[PDB]
RNA sequence: UAACUCAAUUUGUAAAAAAGUUUUAGAGCUAGAAAUAGCAAGUUAAAAUAAGGCUAGUCCGUUAUCAACUUGAAAAAGUG
DNA sequence: AATATCATTTTTTACAAATTGAGTTAT
DNA sequence: AAATGATATTG
């Protein structure tokens, strides 16, 4: 004999809840074993309890750090390549100079060679500097001077191009030559095209509003505004924009049908010109080779200062003026400082600490930080005008090597780096033989779609080698399969096909499919004329000219483009219904419209003898995104089609994979059919059935086809689509529901409920984006931690005006303005900004019973399409926010609105009911059927969340971890309640297998059942039906305020391990220490300094002897030492040597006890303590308010009638604060802390009801389980007062819980 | 539940940049036995960027998984 | 012991798959 | 983005 038991857990990101109830919505308890050396053999605990575990964490970090950390290999591996070339003709002018260059980082001590490292003397090397004193300088007058260099001073300028070589966002080699001598060439190539719109330019240099320091579409503004007759959406705007690094649309302005639009930092352009200056004439070639001259000019301009007459070498030349500059504004800033506030020079010039000129360069300072130091000092002192003008700019003693050197592409270094080669290839021959690796070695880089360049030991690696050998930037189109590895790369990630899972999926741009998908959309659309007694279903045989009229002549077929073209003509039926399809079928034969115009052809493209050659054409243009592979791909079926009919072919590309195979679409037939699922949706006879009713029919083998030609845990858990943060409850919830059925002498439950719960910068990058985009200059009149309240975040995202009826807003009374809701609260529970609104006033919206009305829907509609073109608000807040205009939400939508805050649909939920109901329904009946002797009931977050705000059992997070254990309770009785009184449900609420205010009665009212006082409900509620009675309204909410009021509830934290980076990754200087760790192997952190602060993986309990005095009498010791991350692989390997390496002497290997952190010790007078690592624990214990202070605590922090027992029952507090003082003096041993708490509460106790609740939640913090916090007790803050040593341990009892609690083996450390 | 259309999220992967940091080049100069005064400099660079690891790749090295006892390389099972 | 200071950062390109919420057709 | 262990300084 075991009674019937259910379960109610609470899944969280933090916490998994659970509970055990019986028949009578009680919790049972229960006496477990106690194992180990203890007193106790025994103990009684409540089956109700928590498990509290760290949140899980996404794979990013680790991922940005292993991509971070390949490209450090290989850039490497770039020098160590232009060495190898420099190898033989090094040594013959320098012994051992890489060698030098090798140990530079080495003190002169471990250093080998002479500590001088380009020339190995000092009158060379200390005159080296001297002469260029930055290695732009040696850059420059390498690509300029015809003289011979010395081969190592060109080492150091190829290698330093080569090391920092810039960026691959562009495309095709640029070339500086260059702003207003070239705009001007664009108002005349122009000129003479529109010979009626002369656009004048007038004598304003250009050069002026281009070239300054503000952003992009900013500067195009100041221009279109300037040239009064020319519209800036035009195309001498279009070709503006295109000019300083936008994309334009080129299509109305020749007359064109596409949307021939460019890019200039693509191949993509070079093709894109051929396919516009094929549609227009040649002539048009000299507007967009005006703007390539002018766009490149403006990616220049903002990176370097310096015209192109001079040098061969725009960017280090640049540079070297920073520099000179830089010279020049320190020596007048020097004796500026002399002349006038001599008194402030040491601090500006000597001290680092300070943020002046010292802290810029040698100390710790960034610019902004040296800047606004500055500033104010340069303010003051007269003569320093310029200075400011230079600071004021961005401009005043720049490094040449800044956080914005990220602009410079390759292009720019490639340029240096070849005039170096192009000079010495003249004396050195090695430099002509080898130009070409030299330059490849800056050029060459792995396209994303090959990935690691592995040979089968990575994990990440999928790229395949065309033949085995080591791969170089050089031999690496040759030894690697380029496209085989970049169809690999989509070909893993893109699905199976759901009813084939070994076959493949076709791409969602496949004729074959598209055809499929129109066909599906026809077969059902239904019609009316004025003689025909019911609307018929379309003709099967006569379908197969509607496609070849309406569908194949266009992109996009209309309902009226239908109704009025195919009954005009075709169907010479005047007037015409249509029941099927809403205003335009939502498929399109895109690809067929895409493929005539491509081809010229609707004769080979309308041909289905031979389809297959067109399946691949279209699946390459899917499969791959550079062109270069396209084309190879391509090259085959070029075989037929002409220059112009397989090159404008390398243009269309496409995107996406359906959902279904070829095989499913077009193969898996029937025997007693004769016909394919897409040969039968073009004339199920006059039934016309549906692809999901085709498979679903009895009728055929396809129902079964499917089923028929169809993993651990871990792997389940890991398949789910949500934050891995979840997926950890998910696991655990599994994992303690696995446990409690043990428990319960492994007897599966009757039921089993389930529950689950739910950048400043980044919104000033759609916020200022936004806003910005409109055009008005209101961030020039009110231009980040400011948009977390609400109210100021909402103000700037409406252009400073109200939402419904668009007048202007206020700043300093701006606390009146209300925030409504869209979808009234009453319908959506979105706390979301994209349901929140904020106006003059929510009574201004229209009523709250429905949508915002059809008349502020009309005004400000216009309004509406306006806010989503600058993206400050989505498509889903535009389409409710004009709900009216498209009828109002119904009484079925508000039915639905009233169901879906009840009844879970959010996928995980199902996907956790899924893993459960599997788990436990293991059995079959005589007709083959699942025995469901367990019921999975899926219950929403806000069901016991209200339940307890209606029937007086409120929640305070902050008193214990018990309310995650309450609520997982709670949702055990709803879960058992809900599913007796309303039995119809278990296909709402179970996973197994205008009128409409019947159905938002029942679910708006559905909670009430467990009421007495709505306008006079029964007492024992029952089923309507059967005798079995659910709810005595007496005895059954006393039980559960009785459950609440159990003091003892198991509270687990899960044990775990630490893994990760193994310290603070800060590289600090070298600090005589025992602390510091060395960064590499032979680098003595004494010398070369290193990282401190270790994470440790785990501690362990270590009893051994440590030698005492020269004498080396070995004492006894006992005591945690902690295993570090980095450690930790050592210590596995051999336990013993690793800590016999440590000092310690005989260890007792067996005594050894892994205690990974959360370990929890029972001290004395149940005291406990969790270890945090070796060195620190974190209070273990957790105290249980009684049900008492508890509710209390919710109304004295916050109808009328129970705000009377906040008043009385009042001065609870002097209760409620001792239970606090009784835990924080016998477990918690804070003193002087305690003894500010009570001496602060004394002195408060004239402040208000309230203020002294609120103020005590506060005070929780101080007995919370967990590490220390600091917290204020009104205006006086108390820090935080943590436990420093694990001595108090060592002698204690350890621990080890179960995941539930409830069997424990606790283990007295009196033990040597 | 399944296909479809339109638009946000979320997770996972790949290839790239610029910085930051550390040590070493970059002869400090005078007055003093020193302590310490004056004045001159400053912008650059090499190298490392998880210690490292064997499978030796231009690869891998920070996610996920973890009570205790007995059993297993492990995954996992058994135990109250 | 009480107390104070500390924590690598930013930027771009390419791809796939669920999920969510507003629509059409069904089982 | 905090939050909490490692670090070093205190009389």
């Amino acid at each position: 004999m075991d009674k019937k038991y259910s379960i109610g857990l609470a899944i969280g990101t933090n916490s998994v809840g659970w509970a055990v109830i019986t028949d009578e919505y009680k919790v049972p308890s229960k006496k477990f074993k106690v194992l180990g050396n203890t007193d106790r053999h025994s103990i009684k605990k409540n089956l109700i309890g928590a498990l509290l575990f760290d949140s899980g964490e996404t794979a990013e970090a680790t991922r940005l750090k292993r991509t971070a950390r390949r490209r450090y290999t290989r850039r490497k591996n770039r020098i160590c390549y232009l060495q190898e070339i420099f190898s033989n003709e090094m040594a013959k002018v320098d012994d051992s100079f890489f060698h030098r260059l090798e140990e530079s980082f080495l003190v002169e001590e471990d250093k080998k060679h002479e500590r001088h490292p380009i020339f190995g003397n000092i009158v060379d090397e200390v005159a080296y500097h001297e002469k260029y004193p930055t290695i732009y300088h040696l850059r420059k007058k390498l690509v300029d001077s015809t003289d011979k260099a010395d081969l190592r001073l060109i080492y150091l300028a190829l290698a330093h191009m080569i090391k920092f070589r810039g960026h691959f966002l562009i495309e095709g080699d640029l070339n500086p030559d260059n702003v207003d001598k070239l705009f001007i060439q664009l108002v005349q190539t122009y000129n003479q095209l529109f010979e009626e719109n002369p656009i004048n330019a007038s004598g304003v240099d250009a050069k002026a509003i281009l070239s300054a320091r503000l952003s992009k579409s900013r500067r195009l503004e100041n221009l279109i505004a300037q040239l009064p007759g020319e519209k800036k959406n035009g195309l001498f705007g279009n070709l503006i924009a295109l000019s300083l690094g936008l994309t334009p649309n080129f299509k109305s302005n020749f007359d064109l049908a596409e949307d021939t639009k460019l890019q200039l930092s693509k191949d993509t352009y070079d093709d894109d010109l051929d396919n516009l200056l094929a549609q227009i004439g040649d002539q048009y070639a000299d507007l967009f080779l005006a703007a390539k001259n002018l766009s490149d000019a403006i990616l220049l301009s903002d990176i370097l200062r310096v015209n192109t007459e001079i040098t061969k070498a725009p960017l280090s030349a640049s540079m070297i003026k920073l520099y000179d500059e830089h010279h020049q504004d320190l020596t007048l800033l020097k004796a500026l400082v002399r002349q006038q506030l001599p008194e402030k020079y040491k601090e500006i010039f000597f001290d680092q600490s300070k943020n002046g000129y010292a802290g810029y360069i040698d100390g710790g300072a960034s610019q902004e930080e040296f800047y606004k130091f500055i500033k104010p000092i340069l303010e003051k002192m007269d003569g320093t005008e310029e200075l400011l003008v230079k600071l004021n700019r961005e401009d005043l003693l720049r490094k040449q090597r800044t956080f914005d050197n990220g602009i410079i592409p390759h292009q720019i270094h490639l340029g240096e780096l070849h005039a170096i080669l192009r000079r010495q290839e003249d004396f050195y021959p090695f430099l002509k033989d080898n130009r070409e690796k030299i330059e490849k070695i800056l050029t060459f880089r792995i396209p994303y779609y090959v990935g690691p360049l592995a040979r089968g030991n990575s994990r990440f690696a999928w790229m395949t080698r065309k033949s085995e050998e080591t791969i170089t930037p050089w031999n690496f189109e040759k030894v690697v399969d380029k496209g085989a590895s970049a169809q690999s790369f989509i070909e893993r990630m893109t699905n199976f096909d759901k009813n084939l899972p070994n076959e493949k999926v076709l791409p969602k741009h496949s004729l074959l499919y598209e055809y499929f998908t129109v066909y599906n959309e026809l077969t059902k659309v239904k019609y009316v004329t004025e003689g025909m007694r019911k609307p018929a279903f379309l003709s099967g045989d006569q379908k197969k000219a509607i496609v070849d009229l309406l569908f194949k002549t266009n992109r996009k077929v209309t309902v009226k483009q239908l109704k009025e073209d195919y009954f005009k003509k075709i169907e010479c039926f005047d007037s015409v219904e249509i029941s099927g399809v809403e205003d335009r079928f939502n498929a399109s034969l895109g690809t067929y419209h895409d493929l005539l115009k491509i081809i010229k052809d609707k004769d080979f493209l309308d041909n289905e003898e031979n389809e297959d050659i067109l399946e691949d054409i279209v699946l390459t243009l899917t499969l791959f995104e550079d062109r270069e592979m396209i084309e190879e791909r391509l090259k085959t079926y070029a075989h037929l089609f002409d220059d112009k009919v397989m090159k404008q072919l390398k243009r269309r590309r496409y995107t996406g994979w359906g959902r279904l195979s070829r095989k499913l679409i077009n193969g898996i037939r029937d025997k007693q059919s004769g016909k394919t699922i897409l040969d039968f949706l073009k004339s199920d006879g006059f039934a016309n059935r549906n692809f999901i009713q085709l498979i679903h029919d009895d009728s055929l083998t396809f129902k079964e086809d499917i089923q028929k030609a169809q993993d651990s845990l871990h792997e389940h858990i890991a398949n789910l689509a949500g934050s891995p943060a979840i997926k950890k409850g998910i696991l655990q919830t599994v994992k303690v529901v696995d446990e409690l059925v043990k428990v319960m002498g492994r007897h599966k439950p009757e039921n089993i409920v389930i529950e689950m719960a739910r950048n400043s910068r980044e919104r000033m990058k759609r916020i200022e984006e936004g806003i910005k985009e409109l055009g008005s200059q209101i961030l020039k009149e009110h231009p980040n931690t400011q948009l977390q309240n609400e109210k100021l975040y909402l103000y700037y995202l409406q252009n400073g005006r109200d939402m419904y009826v668009d007048q202007e807003l206020d700043i300093n009374r701006l606390s009146d303005y209300d925030v409504d809701a869209i979808v009234p609260q009453s319908f959506l529970k979105d706390d979301s900004i994209d349901n929140k609104v904020l106006t003059r006033s929510d009574k201004n919206r229209g009523k709250s019973d429905n949508v915002p009305s059809e008349e502020v829907v009309k005004k400000m509609k216009n309004y509406w399409r306006q806010l989503l073109n600058a993206k400050l608000i989505t498509q889903r807040k535009f389409d409710n926010l004009t709900k009216a205009e498209r009828g109002g939400l119904s009484e079925l939508d508000k039915a639905g609105f009233i169901k879906r805050q009840l009844v879970e649909t959010r996928q995980i939920t199902k996907h956790v009911a899924q893993i459960l109901d599997s788990r436990m329904n293991t059995k079959y009946d005589e007709n083959d059927k699942l025995i469901r002797e367990v019921k999975v009931i899926t219950l929403k977050s806000k069901l016991v969340s209200d339940f307890r705000k209606d029937f007086q059992f409120y929640k305070v997070r902050e008193i214990n971890n018990y309310h995650h254990a309450h609520d997982a309770y709670l949702n055990a009785v709803v879960g058992t309640a809900l599913i007796k009184k309303y039995p119809k449900l278990e296909s709402e609420f179970v996973y197994g297998d205008g009128k409409a205010t019947a159905k938002y009665f029942f679910y708006s009212n559905i909670m009430n059942f467990f009421k007495t006082e709505i306008t006079k409900r029964p007492l024992i509620e029952t089923n309507g039906e059967t005798g079995e009675i659910v709810w005595d309204k007496g005895r059954d909410f006393a039980t559960v305020r009785k459950v609440l009021s159990m003091p003892q509830v198991n509270i687990v934290k899960k044990t775990e391990v630490q893994t990760g980076g193994f310290s603070k990754e800060s590289i600090l200087p070298k600090r005589n220490s025992d602390k510091l760790i060395a960064r590499k192997k032979d680098w003595d952190p004494k010398k070369y300094g290193g990282f401190d602060s270790p994470t440790v993986a785990y501690s362990v309990l270590v009893v051994a002897k440590v030698e005492k005095g020269k004498s080396k009498k070995l004492k006894s010791v006992k005591e945690l030492l902690g295993i570090t991350i980095m450690e930790r692989s050592s210590f596995e390997k051999n336990p013993i040597d690793f800590l016999e390496a440590k000092g310690y002497k005989e260890v007792k290997k067996d005594l050894i006890i892994k205690l990974p952190k959360y370990s929890l010790f029972e001290l004395e007078n149940g005291r406990k303590r969790m270890l945090a690592s070796a060195g620190v624990l974190q209070k273990g214990n957790e105290l249980a308010l009684p049900s008492k202070y508890v509710n209390f605590l919710y109304l004295a922090s916050h109808n009328e009638q129970k705000q009377l027992f906040v008043e009385q029952h009042k001065h609870y507090l002097d209760e409620i604060i001792e239970q606090i003082s009784e835990f924080s003096k016998r477990v918690i041993l804070a003193d002087a802390n305690l003894d500010k708490v009570l001496s602060a509460y004394n002195k408060h106790r004239d402040k208000p009801i309230r203020e002294q609740a609120e103020n005590i939640i506060h005070l929780f913090t101080l007995t919370n389980l967990g590490a220390p916090a600091a917290f204020k007790y009104f205006d006086t803050t108390i820090d935080r007062k943590r436990y420093t040593s694990t001595k108090e341990v060592l002698d204690a009892t350890l621990i080890h819980q179960s995941i539930t609690g409830l069997y424990e083996t606790r283990i007295d450390l009196s033990q040597l």
